[PDB]
């Protein structure tokens, strides 16, 4: 086994920019409910994940299949890491323009996460678990959350 080293505040892994092919790849444009690409999004109702849903719209649950798969893997690892604690999503798909101009939040490929107990001291390790869970980019963006994203299925050729 390898020793698990938490990410430090503002560290990102892999250590390259988010929207490079070695990480989560390109911005593909905003997804709105009326978009054809809204069909890229699937609602995550994993009982072992808490969703903040501050907008009261269920947007936080709507994400791409790859995002869902990586998040679901991480959910198991979080419960393993801290028995009694669960993975929590505080911001998923954003319909409201609350990020920078070309955010993967706008297309359901990024989630901001915490632990269910909101113990900020756990977040560096949470970030390392997100890397181990296979998220394509993980960024300890604020003391209050870890930003995790995935690539799209649209660079296969
Ligand atoms: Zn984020």
């Amino acid at each position: 086994p390898r020793k698990l080293v938490p990410l430090a505040y503002k560290q990102f892994s892999p250590n390259v920019p988010e929207k490079t092919l070695g990480a989560s790849g390109r911005y593909e444009g905003k997804i709105a409910r009326s978009s054809e690409r809204f069909k890229e999004l699937t609602p995550n109702y994993n009982p072992d994940i808490i969703f903040k849903d501050e907008e009261n719209t269920g947007a936080d649950r709507l994400m791409t299949q790859r995002c869902k798969d990586r998040l679901n893997s991480l959910a198991i690892s979080v419960m393993n890491q801290w028995p009694g604690v669960k993975l929590r999503v505080t911001e998923g798909w954003d319909e409201d323009g609350h990020h920078s101009e070309e955010s993967l939040h706008y297309e359901g490929r990024a989630v901001d996460i915490t632990t269910s107990d909101r113990d900020r001291n756990k977040y560096g390790l949470l970030a390392r678990l997100a890397v181990e869970a296979g998220f394509d980019w993980v960024y300890y963006e604020s003391k209050a959350h870890v930003h995790c994203s995935v690539k799209s299925e649209h660079s296969a050729a």
